[PDB]
């Protein structure tokens, strides 16, 4: 932790201009669900019922505005689907925030995993146990509404992915950068939002295509790309609260890279994984005859891409990570690791 102090020292008050990450994924457009505004109104009415601190809810609604993120993740869904999808993102940010006490983390993950089993398992019960904490209580109806619009095929995936997320977060309690990177792969809750594209677009991907090596690769690359652009876009926010386990800082620590080189290395990894992913599209088992099947493969991988581009584009349109003033007229971001 002299280790800590030296990272803090080597990056304090550094200012780093970041190129528009969207440009690094040039073939993948960002779009906006056209009913975001009417959904936020309903999301606003709904949040009044959520047993979370009004001031915590508003900070998330104002600076996070996760309905806008859902609208970028699922820009082509119908508005009726937007409600549950948005509700889901408020849950995962409230829950993730409520964690960031070993005893209390263990207890909360156990209750959350139980909620997931109770809602998405084979003997469903959508009634929260009495005394449930607010971030667990709210999840019960949200998983129920999502389950109502998924096939059991997609349901089963969302169940595992959520469990994986929860258990991942329970298991986070200076790491080698590659160690940090890989556990974020088998943790971060991007893959639940790939599966929720099935809910949004009212289709199911057959397991046999999902297990195909190109499809798995595409999911892994878009998960990796989401993590990588998030490592850069969140460096300011986490450095200021001395969350020093950020891939950039960890490249600084392990390899004695400058922060500039470190960010630059992350930007190259992005470019690498973006081309790996594009190449995987050629190896997908596209059908010669089945249009609907091929329309299902297309929407699925569009959800994968939109998760990387959407995470970036949303971050460029909300204040969760930096103040939007920090963007120049080229969507370039001046990080300011001042404190
Ligand atoms: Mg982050």
């Amino acid at each position: 932790s002299g280790e800590r102090r030296e990272i803090i020292r080597r990056a304090l008050n550094k200012k780093i201009l970041v190129p528009n990450i969207l440009e690094l994924m040039p073939a993948w457009p960002s779009e906006f669900q056209p009913n975001i505004d009417e959904v936020n109104v309903e999301i606003d009415e709904w949040l009044k019922t959520v047993n979370v601190a009004k001031e915590k809810k508003l900070k998330h609604r104002a600076r996070g505005n996760y309905t806008l993120l859902a609208g970028i993740y699922y820009p082509h869904c119908r508005k009726e689907k937007m409600l549950a999808l948005s509700q889901f993102l408020y849950w995962i940010f409230f829950w993730d925030d409520e964690i960031d006490d070993r005893e209390g983390t263990i207890l909360c993950c156990a209750e959350t995993n139980k909620c997931i089993n109770d809602c998405l398992g084979p003997e469903p019960n959508y009634t929260p146990p009495p005394g449930s904490r607010g971030t667990v209580e709210m999840l019960y109806p949200i998983l129920r509404d999502l389950r109502a619009g998924l096939s059991p095929v997609s349901t089963m995936r969302l169940k595992q992915e959520l469990h994986d997320y929860v258990n991942g977060v329970k298991n986070q309690q200076l790491p080698n950068p590659w160690d940090h990177f890989q556990m974020r792969v088998d943790d971060v809750g991007v893959i639940p939002s790939i599966t929720q594209n099935e809910y949004a677009m009212d289709f199911t991907l057959p397991d046999w295509i999902r297990r195909h090596e190109a499809m798995e690769e595409i999911v892994l690359q878009c998960t990796k790309l989401t993590i990588l652009l998030n490592e850069i876009l969140s460096l300011q926010k986490e450095f200021r609260v001395s969350q020093l386990e950020n891939l950039c800082l960890l490249f600084m620590n392990t390899y004695d890279m400058s922060i500039e080189q470190s960010i630059h290395k992350v930007l190259g990894l992005l470019k690498d994984h973006y081309k790996i992913c594009i190449e995987a599209e050629a190896r997908l088992p596209w059908s010669t005859t089945d249009e609907k099947l091929n329309n299902n493969i297309r929407e699925y991988i569009r959800g994968c891409q939109r998760l990387a581009t959407g995470t970036a584009c949303w971050s460029y349109n909300c204040e969760r990570y930096f103040k939007l003033s920090q963007l120049n007229d080229q969507q370039e971001l001046l990080l300011d690791l001042s404190r």
